[PDB]
C-alpha cells in the first residue's frame, strides 16, 4: 500500500507514545527494583514508530500468522516491549507494574509464554538469525506479505552470530527484513567499540550486502520516512541514539546499564517526561493483509515401512538422508538445513528430491540453528538441521535458547565418536550426548541401524521439543526387521538367553561391537544380554532394570563418547540405589587421535575385545 | 630489517618449493587414502613464500619463543603444513607418507603433540582468534619483534567467530598480525557464497578496520611483495586462488573436497608437476631476532591467606574478583579477560589494580576464549576469562578445541543457577557443569564461600588443563576458617554428628540451603551430614563413600543445575554398584522463570524446605 505521510498531529502522537513508553519502562523497573530503563529509553521512538505507524498486526491476536513479526534482539529492553503491547490494548496497563514478579508472566527477558513473543531473547546476538528464519519463511514458504523487524543493540553487534545473519539475509535477498540498530554509544561496562562512528556501522552493513540508512533515532519523522521506503535488499536502519534518552542527568552516562531509578528519582523524572506529552489519546494499530496460507497440523507418517534387508550394510548417516528425503514426500512441512556438509551428512538426498525446501546455511552453525528456530515459529515448518555432531557445540547457546523459546526443531549430527577414523578429534563428537541431554526439552535418539534411523526421523518429526539424532560414519549391518515397532523411551533387547550373565548396553557402533563380543564369548560358553537403548533421553529404565535383574544385576555400558554426561552416566543415575544392581562403564577417556576406525575403537577401549574382557571381569 | 627483493632465481626456487609441497600433499593423502589435497594445492605458493621468504623462525626449534607464529586456520590442509616442516628440515621426508596412521603423529588435522603446532585446528573459524591472542601477547606483553600469520579458507569466513577476531585485531591495533585468505572459490559441497568477488572480500575486511590487499595467490612475486610491506593495521592478504591448483582436470572443479587422488591418477599428476620443477636445491629458513623476554615458570602463590571473617556475607562472584586481583599482585603472568561483564563478574577489580593486564573482549565470548588460548601458547601468560557461566555455552566449540589443543586456560562463570532471581532463564547457567565436565582436561571448581573461592583461584592458576570456577550472585556467609586447606579432588564435611541419617551434598547456594535445612531438622531431632564437594571434577569419591557409610548408606544431592550432567549424575556414576549405597537427587527439572532468588529456589525444589522434606522421606 501507499506510504501514509504522517501529519504533524500524528507525529506528535508518536512522540507522546514514545514518552509514555519511557514512563512505563521506568515505572515498571523501579517497582521491580531491577531491570534496564536506560536501554528501553534509547529505543522509545523506534518502538513507537514501529508499533503505531510502520507495522501491520492484529493487536488482539499477536500470534496471528498474517502479522508482521517483531524480534527484540536486545531482550533486556523487555519492559518497553511489554509497554507497547499495553499501549496497543493487548496487555492490561496495571500488569506492567508486576514486571519480574513470580506472580506475573512479564519476566525479565521476553519468553514465549507471552503471546506477543515468538523467540526468547536475552542471550545477545541471536534475534537477527531467528528473524532471518521468519523472513525466509515469509518470502519463500508462506509467500505472504508480512515483514520482519528486528531491534538490536550496538554492544550486541560484537557477536559473530549477528554477522552470520547479515550475510545470510543478503545471500537470500530478504527484502522483507529490517534490522534496526540502536546505536546508543554504550554497552554494559564501557562504551561500545565504535561509539557514535555511524559511518563505520554503515560501511560494515553495506559490505555485508544490506541497504544501510543512518537516522536520528530520536526523530519520529526520520524514522517514519526510513521505515516507509521498501527496498530490494535487507535494510539496516542505523539509529543514532542516547542511552537513557529523556532521563535528565542519566542520558549518555556510564554506570547506568541495568540500574533502575530509585523511587524518589523516578517520581521526579516521570513528572518531567509527563510534562512533554501533549495529549493522552492513543494511536490504534493497523491490521495486516491476510494472505498467509493455511498449514496442516496433522501427524506426519512415512509413506511406507523402511525397505532395508536384515544383513545389508548401511551407515546411519546415509539412512538419515534417505529417511529425510522419504519423509519429505509425505509432508510439505518438512524443511532441511545444512552447513556446507550435505555430501557428508547425506542431507544432499533431500536437496536433490525437494530442492525448494532445502536451505544451504554455509559454514555458520550458530545461524543455522537460529534460522531453524525462526522457521518453526508459529508452526509454519518442521525443520531438520544437519552437520557433524561435533559442530553443534558451536551452536550450544542457540540450542539452549531454543529450549527457553519452547522451539520444536530437529537436529541430526553425523560423524559421532572415534569411529570416524582418520580425521581425528576435531571432527569427533564425544560430548554431544552430554550437551543435548542437558537441554531441558530434548529427546535424544541414537539409532543403531538403518531401520532405527528411519523410525527415529519419523518419531522426531512428530515429537515436540529439541530432538537430536546421533548418526554414525561406518557402515553397520541392518539388525532389525523393517516392521519392528519403535517408540520414544522404548529400548530393544537384541540378544538374550536364559543363562545371560551381564546386560551389555551399547548404541551405534558399540552396539555392533557388543554383538561381536557376544560371539567371541559364545566360544567360551558365556552368554550376554545385549540392549539397544534407541533413545538415550528418555531412557527405558524399566527394560534396563528387568534386563539387569535377569543377568545377576550386572549392567555394562559401552559408548563412543566421553565418560561424563553420556549413556553410562544416564544409566547410572537411573538405577543407582536399586538393590543388587551394579553398573560398569566403558567409554573414551581422553582426547583421541587419528587412525583407522577399528584401531581407534581398540585404542580407546570400546571395541568387541574390550567388551569381552569387561564381561569376563564382571563374572569373576 | 630491509625487505630483500628476491631475484628471479629466488622466485623460481619459491615456485619449485610450492610444487614440491603440492607433490607431498598428493603423495601423503593418496598413501593415507583420505585427506584434502585440493585444499593444500590452492595454498602452495602462500605456504612457500611464508616459510621460505617472509617468516623468521628456528627451523630446528619450532616452539622457540622468538619465532614468528603461523596458525593454519584451515586445518584440513595439514598435509601441506607437514610438508613445509619437512622442507625446512625439521621433519623427516619419509614420515610424510605416514599421514593419518595410528603409528604416526602426522594426524588428520594439526595438534600440539607436533612441535610446530601451537593450537589444534579442524573446527573452522577459530584460528584467527588464537592468532589475535598470540599477536596481542607479542605486541603488549612480550613486547617482541615476532609476527603472527594466519591462513584461512573462504568457506571458513562464513563463521561469525572470524569477524569477532577481525574486529578485535583492529580495536587493539595488531599491526604484527597478517591474515591470508585462500579465496579458492569453493567450499566443501558448493561454491563459497562470494566465489571470486574479490572486491566484496576487500570491502568487508576494510569495513572491519584491516588493510586489505588483493593478490594473485599463485604468484610468488605478488605474495613476496604483499607480505614484504608492514603496515600500521592488521593486514589481510586476499589471495585469489584455484582449488586443486596444478592438478590437471581437477583445478577449479567441484566434487573434489576431501577426496584423495587414486594411485594411478596421483602418479600421472605428480609426473606433470615434477616436470615443472627447475631445481632440487631447497631454500633455508631465516632465524628470528631473539628479543622475547624470559618468563618464570614457578608456582604462583597468594601473597597472604584469605582475609574473610567467618560469618561475614559475600557473594562468590565478588570474592572471585577480589581473589584474582590479589593473585595479580603475586605474579605478572596473570592476565584477565572479560566480555563486557566486568562490573557483574567483578573482574573490574583486577582491571582497576592491573589495567595493563586486563583485556576487554566485548560481547564476543567465542573470540574471548580463543584469545585466551592464544595468550597461553608457549606458556607466555596465565589467563583467566570471565563472563556469566550461561554465556560460556556460546564458546563450547572453542573450549572443546582448547582441550584438543592441550591449552591451560582458566574460566570463571558467574550468575549460575536460578539463584540469580529476576533476570530469568536466559541469564541462568543450568548446564555449565554438564558442559565443563564433558571437556576431557577439565577441573571444575564450585566454591561455596569467599574462602573457598580464593583458594580455587589459587589452585586453578597452578593446575594444567581447562579450569572452570562456578561463581554465584547471592551473598552467602563465610563458613570456612581462612587457614582451611583446600585441594583439587578433596571435599569438606561442614556438618556431622554421630547420629547422622543422610549425607547431603550441596554446593554454592544449595550448600547454604542444606545447612539451613539441617537447622530445621534439628528441631525434629534429625541430624544430617553436610558435604561440600569443592571440586565437582574430580570428585572426592573416598570422602563421599565414607560419609555415606556413616549415614546408613544414604546420599542426597542438591544442586542449582539441571538434572543431566551435574553434581547428582557425577555422584551417582561414582558410587553406583557400591553395596548399601543409595543416591537421591534434587535439581532443576525444567526451564525456569523470573522471581526472587528464594522464591525460585523454592519453586524448583532445591531450597532448605525441599531438602528437609527429602531427608524425612529417606528415613521413612
Ligand atoms: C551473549 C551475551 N553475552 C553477554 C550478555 C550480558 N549483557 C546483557 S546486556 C549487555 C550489554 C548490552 O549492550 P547493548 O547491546 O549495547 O545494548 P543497550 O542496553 O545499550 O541497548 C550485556 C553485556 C548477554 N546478555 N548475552
Ligand atoms: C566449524 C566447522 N563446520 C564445518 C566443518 C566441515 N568442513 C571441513 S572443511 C569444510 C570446507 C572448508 O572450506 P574452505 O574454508 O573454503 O576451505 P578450502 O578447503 O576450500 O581451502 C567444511 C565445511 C568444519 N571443519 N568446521
Ligand atoms: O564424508 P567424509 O567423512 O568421508
Ligand atoms: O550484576 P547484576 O546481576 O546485578
Ligand atoms: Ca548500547
Ligand atoms: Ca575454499
Amino acid at each position: 500500500e501507499s506510504y501514509h505521510k504522517p501529519d504533524q498531529q500524528k507525529l506528535q502522537a508518536l512522540k507522546d507514545t514514545a514518552n509514555r513508553l519511557r514512563i512505563s519502562s521506568i515505572q515498571a523497573t523501579t517497582a521491580a527494583g531491577s531491570g534496564h530503563p536506560t536501554s528501553c529509553c534509547s529505543a522509545a521512538e523506534i518502538m513507537a514508530v514501529l508499533f503505531f505507524h510502520t507495522m501491520r498486526y492484529k493487536s488482539q491476536d499477536p500470534r496471528n500468522p498474517h502479522n508482521d513479526r517483531f524480534v527484540l534482539s536486545k531482550g533486556h529492553a523487555a519492559p518497553i516491549l511489554y509497554a507497547v503491547w499495553a499501549e496497543a490494548g493487548f496487555l492490561a496497563e496495571a500488569e506492567l507494574l508486576n514486571l519480574r514478579k513470580i506472580s506475573s508472566d512479564l519476566d525479565g527477558h521476553p519468553v514465549p509464554k507471552q503471546a506477543f513473543t515468538d523467540v526468547a531473547t536475552g542471550s545477545l546476538g541471536q534475534g537477527l538469525g531467528a528473524a532471518c528464519g521468519m523472513a525466509y519463511t515469509g518470502k519463500y514458504f508462506d509467500k505472504a506479505s508480512y515483514r520482519v523487524y528486528c531491534l538490536l543493540g550496538d554492544g550486541e553487534l560484537s557477536e559473530g552470530s549477528v554477522w552470520e545473519a547479515m550475510a545470510f539475509a543478503s545471500i537470500y535477498k530478504l527484502d522483507n527484513l529490517v534490522a534496526i540498530l540502536d546505536i546508543n554509544r554504550l554497552g554494559q561496562s564501557d562504551p561500545a567499540p565504535l561509539q557514535h562512528q555511524m559511518d563505520i556501522y554503515q560501511k560494515r552493513c553495506e559490505a555485508f550486502g544490506w541497504h544501510a540508512i543512518i537516522v536520528d533515532g530520536h526523530s519520529v519523522e526520520e524514522l517514519c520516512k526510513a521505515f516507509g521506503q521498501a527496498k530490494h535488499q535487507p535494510t539496516a536502519i542505523i539509529a543514532k541514539t542516547f542511552k537513557g534518552r529523556g532521563i535528565t542527568g542519566v542520558e549518555d552516562k556510564e554506570s547506568w546499564h541495568g540500574k533502575p531509578l530509585p523511587k524518589n528519582m523516578a517520581e521526579q523524572i516521570i513528572q518531567e517526561i509527563y510534562s512533554q506529552i501533549q495529549s493522552k489519546k492513543k494511536i490504534l494499530a493497523t491490521p495486516p493483509q491476510e494472505d498467509a496460507p493455511s498449514v496442516d497440523i496433522a501427524n506426519i507418517r512415512m509413506p511406507s515401512l523402511p525397505s532395508y534387508k536384515v544383513g545389508d550394510k548401511i551407515a546411519t548417516r546415509k539412512a538419515y538422508g534417505q529417511a529425510l528425503a522419504k519423509l519429505g514426500h509425505a509432508s510439505d512441512r518438512i524443511i532441511a538445513l545444512d552447513g556446507d556438509t550435505k555430501n557428508s551428512t547425506f542431507s544432499e538426498i533431500f536437496k536433490k528430491e525437494h530442492p525448494d525446501r532445502f536451505i544451504e546455511c554455509y559454514i555458520a552453525e550458530q545461524n543455522m540453528v537460529s534460522i531453524a528456530v525462526g522457521c518453526a515459529t508459529r508452526n509454519r515448518t518442521v525443520p531438520f538441521c544437519s552437520t557433524f555432531a561435533a559442530f553443534f557445540t558451536r551452536a550450544f547457546d542457540q540450542i539452549r535458547m531454543a529450549a527457553i523459546s519452547e522451539s520444536n526443531i530437529n537436529l541430526c549430527g553425523s560423524h559421532c565418536g572415534v569411529s570416524i577414523g582418520e580425521d581425528g578429534p576435531s571432527q569427533m563428537a564425544l560430548e554431544d550426548l552430554a550437551m543435548f541431554r542437558s537441554v531441558p526439552t530434548s529427546t535424544v535418539f541414537y539409532p543403531s541401524d538403518g531401520v532405527a534411523t528411519e523410525k527415529a526421523v519419523e518419531l522426531a518429526a512428530n515429537t515436540k521439543g529439541i530432538c537430536f539424532i546421533r548418526t554414525s560414519r561406518p557402515e553397520n549391518a541392518i539388525i532389525y526387521n523393517n516392521n519392528e515397532d519403535f517408540q520414544v523411551g522404548q529400548a530393544k533387547v537384541v540378544l538374550k538367553s536364559k543363562d545371560d550373565q551381564v546386560t551389555v548396553i551399547g548404541a551405534g557402533v558399540t552396539l555392533h561391537e557388543a554383538l561381536a563380543a557376544a560371539e567371541l564369548l559364545k566360544k567360551e560358553k558365556i552368554n550376554i544380554r545385549v540392549l539397544d537403548p534407541f533413545t538415550i533421553k528418555p531412557l527405558d529404565r524399566k527394560l534396563i532394570l528387568d534386563s539387569a535383574r535377569a543377568t545377576k544385576g550386572r549392567i555394562l555400558t559401552v559408548e563412543d563418547h566421553y565418560y561424563e554426561g553420556g549413556i553410562g552416566e544416564a544409566v547410572s543415575s537411573a538405577v543407582v540405589g536399586e538393590p543388587g544392581i551394579t553398573v560398569t562403564h566403558l567409554a573414551v577417556n581422553r582426547v583421541p587421535r587419528s587412525g583407522k576406525p577399528a584401531e581407534l575403537l581398540k585404542m580407546f577401549g570400546i571395541d568387541r575385545d574390550a567388551i569381552a574382557q569387561a564381561v569376563r571381569g564382571l563374572i569373576t
